[PDB]
């Protein structure tokens, strides 16, 4: 009778979060294997009755067969993660009841899942918040769906300027962030650190205007998103993901643009040793190396800046060496504080983390900012203790293909002549290196130098700019 | 022969004559200052004679001899378990300060808010390597930790602003024509007190101090009640710490005053000297002074609570949270400091029971790294605050700072920090309206009606520009 092992061949069980997660995945691979073995047509496989039967026939196969199921799970690491959430999960409770939690640690280079947190305590609550739970990824959407795609397309670079000026949705309601209706122009860096919404709204809207196949990108990463025609899409509206699937997105950015499909099972072998399933590596360059490495740079500072997450502070206090790893990441917070995300990467690993309530009520305001950040610092340390060089010491680095431009700070763009209602101006001032992922680098400065902005906005910004020579 | 004891009576050391450790020198030195004052007054020397240098030297010599040969018991306020714990903390965690500019030195004073007793201190990285006492001897500019005491606290006390009053942070020059800078920023716009505190902007502080001069406020009087020695008050950048130099111990005494509801207790490390024959030659006398009203102090507490919790200029609450979440939930308030070339970092922390002063920098005054104060010092002091807890788990207390009853509350416009009402904007009189906030004052009657110059500071151009904005939003 059959076995599931850790990656080193150590038996997990013969046929708790660990048990069911790995088994359910093994059964899903067994389901595929049998449907292909019986030549079940794709029409047939859509049939509900057929699915039940084959779901049931895969389950019995594992029980009765004598298969070895090799998982990707690292015993020391996964176990250290269980202790972590046991020891430190209480840091999440903030007076809104018992806060649940999902984490997935993924190898950036393989997609393998080394260990995971399923929830506060399987014995109290059996919902798997790492693999099953689907929640809006909120602002963690932005680097993937908006900004990363805009850069990859050549429509934006590291120090391009976006409008966070007040603006409304089609219905007339103001696009909000926290309680702000917006401010003014702003670099991509600042838009990312503070997690503004308006800048993301204009970015997505620009992608639609340029006809960019955004679905194409998201699908290459395994994202199932049913409707792309949504103005708040890039802020995580109309999207729902597992922590495992979402971790896979950040795995893509971290792995210099190259997707590896997540997996928890690497091999199933019949009792006579014939492989019935084995994981096939299909790297996929979702973003250009320039794009991914440019994005790595920005997400480095999302964490450094500490604007929306205290994480680096927390990690520094618990483990100052570890804190010097080249961490990058992105927070998410849903509009009523229903869900907090913190996504973290070093060159080697990605660790995704969600918290919230099962019934979807609000957390405290600081639940993502402080609590989750603190918790994940403890979790990241606990993985370190268990496997001391697993995080690695590599730095993320700009790909040589990255083009570097001299732009004005004020416009995001090369200095140049511009007309400001009549009066042409020679536009001059302090400059910055901007990183682009196109052939040619930044354009020269135009009147509409920014992503988004009304006319009014533009004669307000140009006002100050002109003032400032 | 003579002995210096911890506060429970344990012996720290014997004083006998020499042939021809911070704790020894610090406690002995203050004991000799006491013996000095005693011997002088026993002999009826007057401030006339005691101004004469041959006479000081005589009475300093006499006080040394007296403790060396006499049979005095000297009782210090030092708490042995806590002080030890602090020596351990700097030993274990001092390296957290080293940022690549060399060996960063450090001074700390833990003070009891209710008496001014010093319970323990850190004198430097390692007395062996360097004997400069950075807790008691080194004087440095308190930088922006000047602002609550010299500027905003006094303004509130004098009824010239309240908790949500607006201040100008629009660009402006010193009298010589140079811009008042903060980091690289030439300024922004109008600003609540709270925001001005959390970011530690300079211009609001500049204007605040200017106001107090225009109003002839006795700022020296306040600072002196707290033991501060500032030689020259006519200095534009005073409130930012310009032309001020202080020990960690003196400066801890200033934050003690705000923390103890406005009431100052003079710092001391010695509570009693007693002779063998029963003669008490010195015993510390409790002499509370109300420097700020309880209203002012408790309002200030609320603002300093958020300086820490906003995490703008320090990571401390984050650091402490990860080290000791329960302790991070005590009622911490504080203020940071950074001199203009990054030479000096300060963090001043209080709970209702204790104040902990912290300075870091280099004995030769060269620059620290840019984040030394924001991050390094904040992290170290969270380690230090925690180590103090471990040694004495109730010492910090679970009490909360709270507004005194005497605090006046007012409904004001968020835009103007003043009560809603009509204003004359450039000819046409306007119905100044919008969302409100509760603002705390330490006067009789609270906020005024909004006037054209609602803010502390600002030029005509500035006020135009800001009203421009406010009129828009109606
Ligand atoms: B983000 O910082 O997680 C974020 C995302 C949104 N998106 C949507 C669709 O509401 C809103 C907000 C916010 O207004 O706080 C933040
Ligand atoms: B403060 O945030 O510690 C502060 C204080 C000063 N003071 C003086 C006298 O220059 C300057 C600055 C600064 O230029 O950043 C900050
Ligand atoms: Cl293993
Ligand atoms: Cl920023
Ligand atoms: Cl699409
Ligand atoms: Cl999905
Ligand atoms: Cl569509
Ligand atoms: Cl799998
Ligand atoms: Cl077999
Ligand atoms: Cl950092
Ligand atoms: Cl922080
Ligand atoms: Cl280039
Ligand atoms: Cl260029
Ligand atoms: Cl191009
Ligand atoms: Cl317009
Ligand atoms: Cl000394
Ligand atoms: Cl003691
Ligand atoms: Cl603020
Ligand atoms: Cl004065
Ligand atoms: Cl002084
Ligand atoms: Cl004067
Ligand atoms: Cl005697
Ligand atoms: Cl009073
Ligand atoms: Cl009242
Ligand atoms: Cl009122
Ligand atoms: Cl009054
Ligand atoms: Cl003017
Ligand atoms: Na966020
Ligand atoms: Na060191
Ligand atoms: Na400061």
């Amino acid at each position: 009778i059959s076995e599931i092992t850790y990656s080193d061949g150590t038996v997990i069980a013969s046929i708790d979060y660990l048990y069911f997660t790995t088994l359910a995945e093994a059964q899903e691979r067994m389901y595929d294997y049998l449907a292909q073995r019986d030549n079940v047509s794709a029409k047939e496989l859509k049939n509900e009755a057929t699915q039940k039967f084959y779901r049931d026939l895969a389950a019995k196969e594992i029980e009765n067969g004598g298969y070895k199921i090799t998982t990707t799970i690292d015993q020391k690491i996964h176990s250290a993660m269980q202790s972590a959430v046991a020891d430190y999960g209480y840091l999440l409770d903030d007076g809104t009841g018992r806060v649940e939690v999902g984490n997935v640690l993924m190898d950036n280079q393989t997609g393998a899942i080394l260990g995971f947190v399923g929830g506060r305590n399987y014995q109290e609550n059996q919902n798997n918040h790492a693999f099953d739970t689907k929640r809006s990824p909120a602002s963690t959407t932005k680097p993937l769906l908006a900004y990363g795609i805009a850069i990859d397309q050549g429509l934006m670079g590291s120090e391009t300027i976006l409008s966070n000026y007040p603006t409304n949705f089609a219905n007339g309601n103001p696009i909000m962030y926290a309680n702000s209706k917006g401010t003014g122009m702003m670099t991509l860096g600042e838009a990312l650190n503070y997690s503004w919404n308006i800048p993301a709204y204009w970015t997505y809207r620009m992608l639609r205007e340029n006809g960019v196949d955004v679905k194409g990108y998201m699908e290459k990463m395994g994202y199932e998103i049913p409707e792309y025609g949504i103005e708040s899409l890039p802020m995580g509206g109309g999207i729902e993901v597992t922590v495992a699937q979402h971790t896979n997105g950040y795995q893509t950015l971290a792995n210099n643009g190259v997707y590896h499909q997540k997996h928890v099972i690497s091999k199933i072998e019949a009792a006579d040793g014939r492989v019935v399933y084995e994981y096939q590596d299909k790297p996929v360059q979702v973003y250009s190396k320039a794009t991914a490495t440019i994005m790595q740079g920005l997400l480095r500072e999302v964490l450094s800046s500490r604007v929306t997450t205290t994480f680096k502070s927390n990690l520094t206090s618990l483990n100052p060496t570890l804190a010097n790893a080249d961490w990058i990441g992105k927070t998410g917070t849903t509009g009523q504080d229903e869900n907090m995300w913190l996504m973290l990467s070093t060159p080697r690993l990605t660790l995704g983390g969600w918290i919230g309530h099962d019934d979807n009520h609000s957390l405290s305001q600081q639940a993502g900012y402080s609590n989750n950040s603190n918790y994940m610092a403890h979790l990241v340390n606990a993985i370190q203790q268990a496997s001391p060089s697993i995080w690695g010491n590599e730095r993320f680095a700009l790909d040589p293909s990255v083009v570097k431009s001299e732009v004005l700070k004020s416009t995001g763009q090369k200095p140049g002549k511009v007309s400001v209602e009549g009066k042409e101006v020679e536009v001059t001032g302090s400059t910055v290196t901007s990183y682009w992922a196109n052939k040619s680098g930044a354009p020269a400065t135009s009147y509409r130098f920014a992503i988004g902005g009304s006319d009014a906005d533009y004669q307000n910004a140009w006002s100050s700019i002109v003032g400032s020579l």
